[PDB]
């Protein structure tokens, strides 16, 4: 029940800020968490579904959220990895790190907008990972409809052609497969 | 090439169906025939031998876990390893269902599979105007088959997306391994 400006404009909105600092790392992760579970909240169909699937949903996708922020905020500073503004970093660590940068670089050279990243943000969100089950599932699916042709709007709105509309959509969505490989080659070493 | 062309190199590009141990030894077997394969796409001879050992050092799981959901989309609750055989595993198997049913729900079709091994190969590591033409080829076919612009964003989005859950069941499968 949202049209494309509306649905960008409830994201934007609901942006969590950008937050100042391994055990640095971890107590800043912890930090925004918080910020990313009320994020989650102001997520355009995420209040709807039930508190076990809101927590799958969200102990399924955390670590992508985290990566793909970060991603977001180093875009600018290449060859580094802010964190925060007050703690930038650079080159199993390295190879997450590594894949950053890269992810990082690449979202730089595709001019990847602010509009189009909280897309994307949210995607990962309701993307990774009974009736009431069989149900909020099928919602799920039309949240993610929903967004699609939201993105879809911004890059017509952006001037771009049918196919460049096309073949930039599946770009991004290509790099989410990256971010979940990151995601979880990253958990491997957490625990 | 062609949108035409290519989905005609890559159904003729297509793996014959092969007949803990008993799957370990069938993997290995259609290992072979998938390094045959991917000579096969449209491109993937073109690169450096290091990137194509690379490509496949990677895909190979999601390529043998993609072509089995595929076996068992039309065999619900069970999964067609070969037709001599139907069936931390449980997990995965669980995971790999759930996959044929979303294939199914959204009647996956065999043009649309052999687009999608492709990008799985080629997008688990020239490479991105290969990925724009299987993109293209996609997109195209749903074009042919005549749904709307807003529909063909919708089904091109929705299956792309599946290739992230197929990398965390690689991933996952890899870690057991
Ligand atoms: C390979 C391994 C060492 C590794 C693990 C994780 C990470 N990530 C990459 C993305 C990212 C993004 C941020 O904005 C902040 C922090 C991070 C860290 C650096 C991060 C995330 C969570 C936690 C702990 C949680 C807990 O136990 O409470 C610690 C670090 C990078 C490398
Ligand atoms: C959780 C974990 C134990 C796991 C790992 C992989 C798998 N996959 C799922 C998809 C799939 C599809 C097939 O066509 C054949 C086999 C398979 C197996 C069953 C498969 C693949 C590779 C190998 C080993 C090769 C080696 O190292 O020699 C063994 C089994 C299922 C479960």
């Amino acid at each position: 029940s949202l049209t494309a400006d509306q649905m960008v404009s409830a994201l934007l909105d609901a942006e969590p800020p950008i937050l100042y600092s391994m055990g640095l790392l971890t107590n800043l992760a912890d930090r925004e968490l918080v910020h990313m579970i009320n994020w989650a909240k102001r997520v355009p169909g995420f209040v709807d579904l039930t508190l076990h699937d809101q927590v799958h949903l969200l102990e399924s996708a955390w670590l992508e959220i985290l990566m793909i922020g970060l991603v977001w905020r180093s875009m600018e500073h290449p060859g580094k990895l802010l964190f925060a503004p007050n703690l930038l970093l650079d080159r199993g660590m390295v190879e997450i790190f590594d894949m950053l940068l890269a992810t990082s670089s690449r979202f730089r050279m595709m001019n990847l907008q602010g509009e189009e990243f909280v897309c994307l943000k949210s995607i990962i969100l309701l993307n990774s990972g009974t009736l009431k089950s069989l149900e909020e599932k099928d919602h799920i699916h039309r949240v993610l409809d929903k967004i699609t042709d939201t993105l879809i709007h911004l890059m017509a709105k952006a001037g771009l052609t049918l196919q460049q509309q096309h073949q930039r959509l599946a770009q991004l969505l290509l790099i989410l497969s990256h971010i979940r490989h990151m995601s979880n080659k990253g958990m491997e070493h957490l625990y």
